[PDB]
RNA sequence: AAAAAAAAAA
């Protein structure tokens, strides 16, 4: 029911902004700055930090440069005197649990970190690429295609296996697979019910993902397999080189930061009245007259921290770019040519050097967020054109095979053409933002001038 | 109803 999940998303956002609202309010951040990106990802780890385990202790080798129980503080940046100053001392963690009950005054708003942290999502997946697990796991060169979605660290994101992405799954068999060849020998027992299930059950959506029912079958037959080993870990390889074609059905999720749910509960916003459409115009209408600054380091455009932003809030860095460009009405440039690094800002750095920025975050037309339509007609034909080279030599790639079994057939006949399916497809909608109704759809003019990513 | 377990980020 689409009415009662509009009551439902605007009631988490007027909570969350009534959060916003007093959790600034205790350490007494002036609004401007109270409205401001840093404070807004000091908020954003206290609500990452809010419902946790049970109380643990233990610790592993390679201390953090120290840790506490007691009490958490996050990065503090305040303007005084008219220069920033950094400073800390922690607050506890009961009683964010206490003012965030007061805030959700009876009934705690779950998908609201869960939207919180697609905010997150975003962010961290926009910002840019690390590269740790590469120093730990051996891994194909998938990152050659350039284009590759990305999780966040929350365990357990049940709503997050939704929009999830099909390339990293694969990564978290893999990683399931790493914590299986550092297997600690002493693990024989009751252990293997909650692995054998996670394994079923995360096999499932990922196959779960895609339309045609040959991988469906494929990706089953090795789930069926007791012992998964490297034959298994090909077999999943050839499956993403496909799904390069055959893309993944990974949804895209909206979402901004607090410092404008804060300020818009602040303006006046009955949410639930209207609802909130996440895949909406509701987050650009929020955009189009929200007013975030952002603390824009020494050697950085302004513009280019600017475009980070949007699309950390528009959850666009696996879409093409020319669609983003056409949608915000100045171009979306590769991560790469933005001089920018990332927004949050690494304890080490020095603040004597630091400048804030205003954030610009409107957009000349507006845009829904898809993943059927069964071919986009282009004013000139549109093919979403075959470039199928590195998969001739992928089903080379030693000349070895591609799935070993009927499996072959079935790629030997996928080989030349089928026409049955499409990729990476995020529908537009794009409309004039004086055409809420979306009354009127603009038929894009992309520049391919622009690289495709 | 009844559902998994470790470490900071350019």
């Amino acid at each position: 029911n689409a009415t009662e999940i509009r009551a439902s998303v605007g009631k988490m956002i007027n909570g969350i902004g009534r959060f916003y609202i007093q959790m600034c309010t205790e350490l007494k951040l002036s609004d401007y700055e109270g409205r401001l990106i840093q404070n807004s990802l000091t908020i954003e780890r206290m609500v990452l930090s809010a419902f946790d385990e049970r109380r643990n202790r233990y610790l592993e080798e390679h201390p953090s440069a120290g840790k506490d129980p007691k009490k958490t503080g996050g990065p503090i940046y305040k303007r005084v005197d008219g220069k920033w100053m950094r400073e800390l001392v922690l607050y506890d963690k009961e009683e964010i649990r206490r003012i965030w009950r007061q805030a959700n005054n009876g009934d705690d708003a779950t998908a609201g970190l869960t939207h919180m942290m697609i905010w997150h999502s975003n962010l961290n997946d926009t910002t840019y690429q690390r590269t740790r697990a590469l120093v730990r796991t051996g891994m194909d060169p998938r990152m050659c295609s350039l284009m590759q979605g990305s999780t966040l660290p929350r365990r357990s994101g049940a709503a997050g296996a939704a929009v999830k992405g099909v390339g990293t799954m694969v990564m978290e068999l893999i990683r399931m697979i790493k914590r299986g060849i550092n297997d600690r020998n002493f693990w024989r027992g009751e252990n293997g019910r909650k692995t054998r299930s996670a394994y079923e059950r995360m096999c499932n959506i990922l196959k779960g993902k895609f339309q045609t029912a040959a991988q469906r079958a494929m990706m089953d037959q090795v789930r069926e397999s007791r012992n998964p080993g490297n034959a298994e870990i090909e077999d999943l390889i050839f499956s993403a080189r496909s799904a390069l074609i055959l893309r993944g059905s990974v949804a895209h999720k909206s979402c901004l930061p607090a410092c404008v749910y804060g300020p818009a509960v602040a303006s006046g916003y009955d949410f639930e009245k209207e609802g909130y459409s996440l895949v909406g115009i509701d987050p650009f209408k929020l955009l189009q007259n929200s007013q975030v600054y952002s603390l824009i380091r020494p050697n950085e455009n302004p513009a280019h921290k600017s475009q980070l932003v949007w699309m950390a809030c528009h959850s666009a860095a696996f879409e093409d770019l020319r669609l983003l460009s056409f949608i915000r009405g100045t171009k979306v440039s590769p991560r790469g040519k933005l001089s920018t690094r990332g927004v949050q800002i690494a304890s080490n750095e020095n603040m004597d050097t630091m400048e804030s920025s205003t954030l610009e975050l409107r957009s000349r037309y507006w845009a829904i967020r898809t993943r059927q339509i069964s071919v986009q007609p282009a004013f000139s034909v549109q093919r979403n054109l075959p470039f199928d080279k590195s998969t001739i030599m992928a089903a080379f790639t030693g000349n070895t095979e591609g799935r070993t079994s009927d499996m072959r057939a079935e790629i030997i006949r996928m080989m030349e053409g089928a026409k049955p399916e499409e990729v990476s497809f995020r529908g537009r909608g794009v409309f004039e933002l004086s055409d809420e109704k979306a009354t009127n759809p603009v038929v894009p003019s992309f520049d391919m001038s622009n690289e495709g990513s």
